[PDB]
């Protein structure tokens, strides 16, 4: 009566649908052997270093076809909004610059995540975590990436690790003699849009589930740089299993799952509800960041078994910095997924002078409604999470709001490392909502009247800008390389240099595009689509 | 220069602080060999079946010392409330019954979870998932446990799998030649109290974090049968990593982590904030289910590294059915954690309600008493939980009446485990009440569900419904399923929907069934102050 049924039964478990290139000469790192009658593979652990280094180098300069096709679709679709096409064109042009292998596609080169599947008879010497980490360390140290990891010295005292370690190393024990991998360079803001809901049987009917999807999609907002790859997981054997599954779904790792369930509880993709998710995304009007049809590239919906008392639900996105790369080691060597190296084949405003007293800039912005495109020319002061927290603490101790918060628009951003001979490394915006708790306070103390970042913000920011005569400008989210190449002319560290990329910067910019998202009158570009 | 630092650096990675018993004769399943100069272990995969079967048998009848000590503390502490002592005594007596190896400690024998760590040179043949699953299958099939897993035939059509499979099998590749395990029989309602928050640097100061903890602990309520082992994880490299870590923390798997961080971002346990979590839990007044000090047994707080843009936070509990067991396979055979076989060593006023009356007379009697009154129920209960409620609502949406069997007796939210030979009932404690909240006003408007019996605090809509319709919600003690079955449940019959398995509608006869009036017919709620 016993019948074993694996929860996940992909028809393409080894991802034969993906194209791989072999690392030249890498057969020297492997040797097929036969031990106690079974075929085994000896793997020099240096192969893990070589592989992780190339994976976390390639993934920052190239994209998958399904991602690039989505941007082209947003440009060519007659039903796309003007802003849809503008954002998608900008992101495609950014990808063309990133393909030069100098500037990464996003300033947030992400957390390094490794999903590894080591066969029973794949023998590495066992130090896999160290050798993978060395390859990751090499990639972030010797390329123009960013150190984004924050170590906790105690509960509240933190420092940057200075090398983008530690990585997340999830190494699984599986049958066979190969070693199979998924490498993910996961952006922080898209990682933040991984949500867990604890639901019930009352959700599991067509009307309730549709309404749930409509409600939860809006909570993604534009804070993770859409168009999104949207993943939705209904059910699971635990919260952590649901959230792992929705991460992998967003990487299209489970595309080959069955599409029907059975009495043993196997996982399945649900194409009918993927289409419903896409209908909700298109009809939302949220669009590719600034209103339209292209909130989502595509959708993945996976239905999982559940304890009768339980219904965990996971929702997650892959952002414009859609960065994953499959790989495997076998008796022939090291194979790595081939990304698109020629993204160019997929391609088919009010001037604001910042070199003035800030009150004159505010006066000019007050002449325009939300949704107006602007082009900024002049100085920006750059500050994000830790700098804002340190400045609030200073004011709580009776110190003034610093002069540099009162002279220029505040750009929420943290740069990647500067290539030799370049004025700036990749340097796109940070999610604005994380700074919302500071805006009324800083404006009440005479600063932060104009902020520049990406993503929709909470009502407290709209209220603050109306009370204090402020503005929130939305940069396009994601196009960090083209912003650096074309707009950023000078970069200087202003304060808190120990914070690394989170230091306060002073930058000089030209032709920096943005939209007026929140004005000084109570209006919000997102008030209709993200209410 | 490059310096590798593992995130997790326990000082006791093989859990030497835990006592293990050897499975007699199990060295016959292993053989030490040497290939390419390296020591390897051949393991007969039948060892995986034997180990999983014993693990998911033992864990339903015995508890760890730190769990039992927590119940004893709630009895002996002068600061414990009278209800704290009553609940902890009931749970200890339940454990004494479960130690008889016939009735499981809870009717929810849980989801079977296996965390495995297979050494590079531990050679099983590779069919680990099947052989582990067979042992789990054996444990749930041939013992008086419960089939709790629900398969999705399509997005909405469901059926019970009938064997408590599939299991969650997380098998990791690690150094060496051994095989190490943590087995968890995870209750559904405590699994539901695993929460993920997406926070920011603005949280990471003493005032904000303390207020956050106070707010979020209240959202656990009593819905997962406290006293809780409370686990809190601040940070993490991804949502799924944070939630895995908070699960393992609640199982005390990370107790030997360092207690300080470093510039490489290693994880650490934070004893100062564990003490703060315990102070918040104690001062909340929520107590061991019915007001008092013993909301929590103990706390685990793990601080993790984070991307500068990110601060995932995990909060989770282990419930009264605190069920995990460590194990390992090595050159000497199969070893399994030794749980406490003699829980009795930890052991040191009510209104009688006759349910064998017209339901309106029972309502009239209950209306005489305030919330917090302890009652003892004698008579018939109609038993229905999530799927039966959904099916009955669907019938009503299609124009059918509320069934008469929903109008004659109080409704007990519960699903029984299998009945031992010669017993009137298997373990048969209550289901979480909150999951049925959306049905109460509707059913009461149609003349039924005026009195409900379950565990956990409920939402405001239920308080409002009971005031509008002259209803009551009675809180059973949560967790003591074996002593309820042994002493209180006298007859069990299936009344409707037999295809739902444990989720069928049952008609049961009970005696001396304890409960508290949680919501009355006047707008009052026993939890309105502690869980406001
Ligand atoms: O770290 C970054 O630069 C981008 C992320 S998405 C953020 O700040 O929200
Ligand atoms: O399944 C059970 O019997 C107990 C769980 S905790 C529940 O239903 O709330
Ligand atoms: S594309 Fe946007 S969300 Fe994604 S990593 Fe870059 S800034 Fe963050
Ligand atoms: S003790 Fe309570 S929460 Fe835990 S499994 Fe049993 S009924 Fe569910």
């Amino acid at each position: 009566d016993f019948h074993f049924s694996a929860i996940f039964q992909p028809t393409d478990p080894h991802h034969h649908q993906t194209e791989f290139a072999k690392v030249e000469g890498s057969e020297k790192y492997v040797e097929e052997v036969e031990v106690f009658g079974r075929q085994a593979l000896k793997v020099n652990p240096e192969a893990l270093t070589i592989l992780a280094h190339r994976a976390f180098s390639d993934v920052h300069h190239f994209f998958r076809k399904d991602h690039l096709e989505g941007w082209r679709r947003a440009i060519e679709d007659p039903e796309a909004s003007d802003n849809d096409r503008y954002v998608a064109t900008t992101l495609l042009k950014n990808a063309c610059i990133a393909a030069g292998r100098v500037l990464p596609s996003c300033q947030d080169t992400g957390t390094a995540i490794v999903l590894g599947k080591r066969g029973e008879l794949c023998w590495t010497g066992g130090e896999d975590e160290k050798y993978l980490s060395k390859g990751i360390w090499n990639a972030y140290r010797y390329h123009n990436l960013r150190y984004s990891q924050t170590a906790a010295l105690d509960m509240f005292k933190e420092c940057n690790t200075g090398d983008n370690l530690p990585a997340q190393l999830d190494l699984l024990a599986v049958p066979g003699s190969d070693y199979e991998f998924l490498f993910i360079a996961k952006g922080g803001g898209s990682a933040n849009k991984a949500y867990l809901y604890q639901e019930t049987k009352a959700l599991l009917n067509p009307k309730s589930l549709r309404a749930f999807i409509e409600e939860k999609l809006k909570t993604l907002g534009t804070a993770a740089c859409p168009p999104y790859h949207i993943a939705l997981v209904i059910g699971g054997t635990s919260a952590e299993m649901t959230m792992k599954t929705v991460k992998l779904a967003s990487c299209r790792y489970y595309d080959s799952l069955p599409t029907t369930g059975d009495k043993y509880g196997r996982a399945f993709r649900d194409p009918e509800w993927e289409k419903i998710v896409m209908e909700v995304a298109q009809k939302s009007g949220i669009g590719a960041q600034f209103g339209g049809k292209y909130f989502a590239h595509q959708a993945r919906v996976i239905r999982l078994p559940r304890h009768g008392a339980s219904c965990p639900v996971g929702l997650a996105v892959s952002c414009s910095a859609d960065r994953q790369i499959l790989a495997h080691i076998n008796k022939s060597g090291i194979y790595i997924e081939q990304l698109e190296q020629n993204p160019a084949q997929y391609l088919p405003s009010v001037k604001v002078d910042l070199k003035r007293p800030i009150d004159k800039v505010r006066q000019q912005l007050s002449q325009y409604p939300v949704g107006t495109r602007v082009m900024l020319n002049g100085t920006l002061i750059v500050a994000r999470d830790i700098a804002h927290a340190k400045i609030k603490e200073m004011m709580d101790n009776g110190e003034p709001l610093p002069e540099y918060m009162k002279t220029s628009p505040i750009y929420y951003a943290g740069p990647a490392k500067t290539p030799e001979g370049y004025a700036s490394g990749s340097f796109g915006p940070t999610t604005a909502g994380r700074m919302d708790s500071y805006v009324d306070l800083f404006q009440s103390h005479g600063g932060s009247y104009i902020t520049l970042a990406k993503g929709n913000r909470s009502k407290q920011v709209t209220d603050a800008c109306k009370k204090h005569g402020g503005f929130y400008l939305g940069s396009i989210g994601g196009p960090a390389a083209i912003l650096a190449k074309d707009s950023i002319k000078q970069v200087t560290c202003l304060a808190f240099p120990e914070l690394g990329m989170e230091a306060v910067w002073k930058i000089e910019v030209e032709d920096f595009p943005a939209f007026i998202v929140v004005d000084d009158k109570g209006n919000d570009m997102y008030s209709k689509t993200l209410a």
